[PDB]
């Protein structure tokens, strides 16, 4: 079996990072163990392409992986990028295709939320990070405080909202100590549709 | 490539409901013309149960069939987490199909419910958002409503339940509603439902402050 897979978010919208189209193979027998891969963008065969070490699994089975380097505004352009894989255990070669979701991009808008009046009663209190109204669903969320990343937090996935733009949530955990020192708090969103594919908000006493 | 089977839970507010009737569903596909007789034996915790309601097969477009067995369940079996087993036979398999289902494992923990206000900067905007943060709560088995004047108010979305660093479970519930109906003073609720809540039900509201 054969499952393809985007580039992370971060990675298509910062030069410096490196995006990449990963091509997974599942369920290569031992007896049948080698396995080719065949990579094209939109059609061209394309030779970047290089193939990881591979891991068994607990069913006595092995994932095989293959990644290809793709180059950021490829992918945000809306190039189409196919996979081949080719195996003695599979009677005909297996295509897998991926492009990026269609349709014109929508910047999101983030808003920042201080903690319920009721949460001031606990040991830890949440900041909580609304971002809406974006398209596509790609994005990534970060937060900061003086320059440093502030790594308590967890993120909800994009929910699709009635207007066909996404929403999602981000929400810092923090000591109500540091709060009430009146430490200031930044959610940093990264998406196609922002300038410079980033922006931040600030969260203060 | 034989026949697939598929069990389903009862909803959420299913089995937090008397009112309700909680059930398990156990669904075949994929079975043959060829061999299209196919046999339910229904468990909970390992004991045969006889009181599940199987419908005939259903032909697909696809020249298929599909078959459909539904158990009822007690509220309180479901969560006092026992095992439901659906075991599908059919004269084709090299052996019966089981699948088991129950409600999540571990010790239930009750949902804490914050309503927050729209942020200063979104009330230049015709319509705002009003948040519900529900967190702290396990199993992730919850229903989330909001209402205003006794009446539900349905321009809502709620994110999946996402798991967090302690083991238990958070979403946010999103209201979006005219900044003029925030501005005159409506309260607004948002209703939550939950194993570990007191009487399964739990309310909190939200206005101008
Ligand atoms: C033996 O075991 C191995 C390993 O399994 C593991 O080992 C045992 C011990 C247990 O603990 C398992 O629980 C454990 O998982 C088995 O290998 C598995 O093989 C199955 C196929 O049978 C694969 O399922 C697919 O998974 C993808 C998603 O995969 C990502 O997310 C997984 C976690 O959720 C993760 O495990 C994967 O590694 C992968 O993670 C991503 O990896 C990439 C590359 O590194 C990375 O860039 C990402 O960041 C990373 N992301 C995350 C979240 O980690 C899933 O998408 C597939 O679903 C599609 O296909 C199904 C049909 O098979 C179908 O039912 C679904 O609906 C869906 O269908 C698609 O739907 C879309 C619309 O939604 C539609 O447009 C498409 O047309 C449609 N496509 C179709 C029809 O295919 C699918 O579920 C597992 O990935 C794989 N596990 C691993 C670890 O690789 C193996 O099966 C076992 N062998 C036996 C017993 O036979
Ligand atoms: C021939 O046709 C039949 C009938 O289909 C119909 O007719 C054809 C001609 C076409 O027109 C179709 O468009 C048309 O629908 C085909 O039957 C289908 O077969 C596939 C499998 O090949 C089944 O896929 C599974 O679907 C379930 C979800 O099913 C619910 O939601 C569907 C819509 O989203 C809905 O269509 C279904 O009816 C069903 O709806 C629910 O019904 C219950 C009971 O009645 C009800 O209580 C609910 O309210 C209702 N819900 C909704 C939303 O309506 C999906 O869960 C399955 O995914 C699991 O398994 C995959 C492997 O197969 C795996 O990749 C996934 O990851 C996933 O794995 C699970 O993951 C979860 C959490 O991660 C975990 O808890 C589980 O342990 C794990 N499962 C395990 C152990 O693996 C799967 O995708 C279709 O349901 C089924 N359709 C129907 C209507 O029955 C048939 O395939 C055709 N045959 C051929 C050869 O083409």
């Amino acid at each position: 079996s054969v499952f393809l897979f985007p580039p992370k978010p971060k990675d298509t919208l910062m030069i410096s990072r490196t995006p990449e189209v990963t091509c997974v193979v599942v369920d290569v027998s031992h007896e049948d163990p080698e396995v080719k891969f065949n990579w094209y963008v939109d059609g061209v065969e394309v030779h970047n392409a290089k193939t990881k070490p591979r891991e068994e699994q607990y069913n006595s089975t092995y994932r095989v992986v293959s990644v290809l380097t793709v180059l950021h505004q490829d992918w945000l352009n809306g190039k189409e990028y196919k996979c081949k894989v080719s195996n003695k255990a599979l009677p005909a070669p297996i295509e897998k295709t991926i492009s990026k979701a269609k349709g014109q991009p929508r910047e999101p808008q983030v808003y920042t939320l201080p903690p319920s009046r009721d949460e001031l009663t606990k040991n830890q209190v949440s900041l909580t990070c609304e971002v809406k109204g974006f398209y596509p669903s790609d994005i990534a969320v970060e937060w900061e405080s003086n320059g440093q990343p502030e790594n308590n937090y967890k993120t909800t996935p994009p929910v699709l909202d009635s207007d066909g733009s996404f929403f999602l949530y981000s929400r810092l955990t923090v000591d109500k100590s540091r709060w009430q020192q009146g430490n200031v708090f930044s959610c940093s969103v990264m998406h196609e549709a922002l300038h410079n594919h980033y922006t931040q908000k600030s969260l203060s006493l």
